[PDB]
């Protein structure tokens, strides 16, 4: 109610976040799907997704440099009118003048993120949205509206003012922070609640998120495939997802 009494950590890969499956063309032998359009639109998403980190959140910039967190930097950022500030002419490249020359790009890719969260539309501005719009819906087609029925438990998550959900993943911050803002999950993830266990592992992440949120509170986690007494909720077929989902109406969960 006023704090978060129950947490819910998702690990979105190998359906959503990374969806290796498509570029590999299992995913079309697993459920006899197409299977050179499924590869199609991969490439096609992978594309506008680095467009959208190297045009506006400085991928390129932050490629070898890339975080487990996005509030990790905050402590060299001495914080400044930045919107005079143009970052292609400063010393980076490639710390305490350099460190201090990395968070105000965070506070920047933070502020795009909880800018064009729910208004991608002004960030990668049309046509562009209405050549992600066809492109979503495309695959949609293909996985019979994964995400739009993934969002429908991750909606009902945020909705509740006891709950929040938290993202794992094991690609890079800034890549996956480009994907939750293009695939629609700017508002039920939110920014501070987002974890890249690429330097680290997915165990360092899951510790670093119970010192945040304390153990007075129940996690759970929701992903698919492979301690700390989190119970786990592989979720990997589609009539898997209308039991979470059935299971979170009835407070089970
Ligand atoms: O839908 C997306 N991923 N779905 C993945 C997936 C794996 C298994 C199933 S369930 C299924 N699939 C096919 C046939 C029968 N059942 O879905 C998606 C990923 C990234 C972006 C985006 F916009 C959408």
């Amino acid at each position: 109610d006023n704090e978060i009494e129950r947490v819910f950590v998702w690990d979105l890969d190998e359906t959503i976040i990374i969806f290796h499956s498509l570029l590999t063309g299992t995913f079309a032998s697993r459920y006899g799907k197409d299977t050179t359009t499924s590869v199609r639109i991969g490439l096609m998403m992978e594309e506008m997704i680095f467009n959208l980190a190297d045009t506006h959140l400085f991928f390129n910039d932050l490629e070898d440099c890339d975080q487990i967190h996005v509030d990790d930097v905050s402590s060299d950022d001495n914080g400044q009118d930045l919107s005079t500030y143009n970052f292609s002419a400063d010393g980076f490249h490639s710390g305490v003048d350099w460190m201090r020359k990395l968070a105000f790009r965070y506070r920047r890719v933070k502020e795009m993120y909880n800018t064009y969260k729910n208004n991608v539309g002004g960030l990668i501005g049309t046509p562009k949205r209405e050549t992600w719009l066809q492109l979503r819906a495309e695959l949609e087609a293909l996985t019979d509206l994964w995400l739009t029925h993934s969002l429908k438990a991750l909606n009902l998550i945020n909705s509740r003012p006891n709950c929040v959900n938290v993202l794992v993943t094991t690609t890079q911050l800034i890549p996956a922070l480009a994907k939750v803002l293009l695939y629609g999950l700017g508002s039920v993830f939110p920014i501070e609640n987002i974890y890249s266990a690429t330097k680290t592992g997915k165990e360092s992440c899951f510790e670093r998120i119970m010192q945040r949120f304390g153990r007075k509170a129940v996690y759970v986690v929701i992903g698919d495939g492979v301690k700390h007494n989190m119970p786990f909720w592989r979720i990997s077929c589609h009539a898997d997802l209308e039991a979470l989902r059935h299971a979170l109406e009835l407070e089970y969960l």
